[PDB]
């Protein structure tokens, strides 16, 4: 389960965080959903997030771990 | 149209009819842990997916379900 900490993630800085803060973004407004703590992505949207990332799924995974952005 | 879907409205549906989004709904809403109100929304692509279930066209089950009242226009 991707499960992201919104709180969290608006404080990490862009030069880490920007393209996954926009990708969440794009994904909040085309919900609507601006419940402002969580959000759970697609497994696919990792898959997706890597190739934006230039990182494999399993290390962008254990880095947003890290951040303490992702549950682990 | 989105896949916003009427429990309640589909309850009222004859179960020949019914049955397969029935059925399939609760699937979904096992798979999610979503059992807070009666309305459903499901993915685009799902259509496909019921168009098989139903071996209909998926013109043909959207336009149904909007007659049963289970869709928005
Ligand atoms: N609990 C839950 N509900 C689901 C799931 N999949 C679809 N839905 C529901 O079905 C809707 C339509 O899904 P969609 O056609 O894929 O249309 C979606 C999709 O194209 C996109 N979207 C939303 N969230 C995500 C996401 O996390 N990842 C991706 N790749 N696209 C998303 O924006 C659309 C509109 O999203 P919504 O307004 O939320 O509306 C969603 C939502 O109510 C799911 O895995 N879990
Ligand atoms: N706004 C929001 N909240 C999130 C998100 N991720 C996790 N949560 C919170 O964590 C629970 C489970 O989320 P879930 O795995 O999406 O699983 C959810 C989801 O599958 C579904 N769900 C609830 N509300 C909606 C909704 O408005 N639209 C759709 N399409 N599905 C919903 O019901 C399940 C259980 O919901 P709850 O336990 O009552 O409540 C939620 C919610 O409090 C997120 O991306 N957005
Ligand atoms: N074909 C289909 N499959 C469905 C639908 N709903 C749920 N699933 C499946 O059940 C998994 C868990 O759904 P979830 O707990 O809501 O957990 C979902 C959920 O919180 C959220 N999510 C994904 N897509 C959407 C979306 O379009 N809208 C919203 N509001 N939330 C979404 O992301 C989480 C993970 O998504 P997934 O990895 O895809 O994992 C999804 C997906 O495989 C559906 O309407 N159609
Ligand atoms: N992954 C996930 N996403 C969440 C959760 N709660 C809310 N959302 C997202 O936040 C959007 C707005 O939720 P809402 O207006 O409060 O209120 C919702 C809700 O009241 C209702 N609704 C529509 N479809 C569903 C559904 O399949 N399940 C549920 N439980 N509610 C739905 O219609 C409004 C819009 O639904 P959506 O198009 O789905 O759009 C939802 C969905 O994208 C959640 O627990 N998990």
């Amino acid at each position: 389960k991707l499960v992201l900490d919104l709180e969290r993630l608006a404080h990490v800085p862009q030069e880490k965080a920007g393209p996954l803060q926009r990708y969440a973004a794009t994904i909040q407004s085309q919900r609507g959903d601006y419940n402002g703590k969580v959000l759970s992505i697609r497994q696919d949207d990792l898959r997706t997030l890597a190739v934006i990332y230039d990182q494999s799924p399993s290390v962008l995974t254990e880095q947003l771990i890290s951040w303490g952005v992702l549950d682990a």
